[PDB]
């Protein structure tokens, strides 16, 4: 499968959403500037592949701490 | 009740929870330094006001087409 899209500071984060832009170190940003990019991910039929932990329902563990799905966030301690 | 505490660039964002800072034109931060202040919410154990509409269930309407708890946000139409 194809690498989520890069954005965020430095290409350093990545798509996990239309809106939802992580960083295991940089945290995440939804519905920011940062994540402006990933309006793209809704052109894009091809799920992609983080490499991240899965976590929650059908989520991923998009930054330390948290886990996202494709629409939301929540704070996991799992994600650790 | 207490204003809820300020965060993120110019301070145009509010805490919703320790680690959730948002800004209606902003959007939300989950977990990045902009939201390392809103840990101090912790220490607060009084509700805060965001003078913002409820969405979901127990969530607030922290940003334009963002519904947020203390621990988790959400892309959410309802809230634009």
């Amino acid at each position: 499968l194809r690498q989520c899209l890069p954005c965020g500071p430095g290409g350093k984060g990545r798509c996990f959403g239309p809106s939802i832009c992580c960083g295991d170190e940089l945290g995440c940003f939804v519905g920011t500037a940062e994540a402006l990019r990933c309006q793209e991910e809704n052109y894009l039929p091809s799920p992609c592949q983080s490499g991240q932990k899965p976590c929650g329902s059908g989520g991923r563990c998009a930054a330390a701490g948290i886990c996202c799905n494709d629409e939301s966030c929540v704070t996991e301690p799992e994600c650790r």
